[PDB]
């Protein structure tokens, strides 16, 4: 029921932010926290 | 050739001085340095 604009265009993309998103996700946001390091000793 | 107000008491203050600063030289102030942390990390 769709037209082709977002059929095939926005269907491509979304499936684009989830290939990005899973490569991203373990890899380089895995160490956000841990690595995450202050110049303090509090 | 001093006068009573310096040959008795300026010299005792001047030992008192003396006295107070040796005991608060090595005691006071001997780990002033070496306990002397800040709350930083560098």
């Amino acid at each position: 029921h769709s037209t082709a604009i977002g059929r095939v265009w926005l269907s491509v993309i979304f499936i684009f932010r989830i290939m990005v998103l899973v490569v991203a996700a373990e890899s380089v946001w895995g160490d956000e926290k841990s690595s995450f390091i202050c110049n303090t000793l509090q």
